[PDB]
C-alpha cells in the first residue's frame, strides 16, 4: 500500500475526476472498509447547486487508483 501524500491518479468513469490526481489522505483515518480517502481542487463551486466547500475528501477503492508521488516519511 501505499502513504499520506502519496498523490494517487483516479481512473473510474463514473465521476466528475476522470483521469485526474489527488492527494491521498487515507492512511491517517481511512483505515477501515474503503481505504483512500483522495483531494479534488474540483469540488464543483456552483453554490446553489452544491456548495463552494463541500466534497474535497472523498473515500475510493484502490483499483480504480494509480500511484505518482514518492511521499515516503
Amino acid at each position: 500500500a501505499l502513504n499520506r501524500g502519496d498523490k494517487v491518479r483516479i481512473k473510474r468513469t463514473e465521476s466528475y475526476w476522470y483521469g485526474d490526481v489527488g492527494t491521498v489522505a487515507s492512511v491517517e483515518k481511512s483505515g477501515i472498509l474503503y481505504p483512500v480517502i483522495v483531494r479534488f481542487d474540483r469540488v464543483n463551486y456552483n453554490g446553489f447547486s452544491g456548495s463552494a466547500s463541500g466534497v474535497n475528501t472523498n473515500n475510493f477503492a484502490e483499483n480504480e487508483l494509480e500511484l505518482v508521488q514518492a511521499a515516503a516519511k
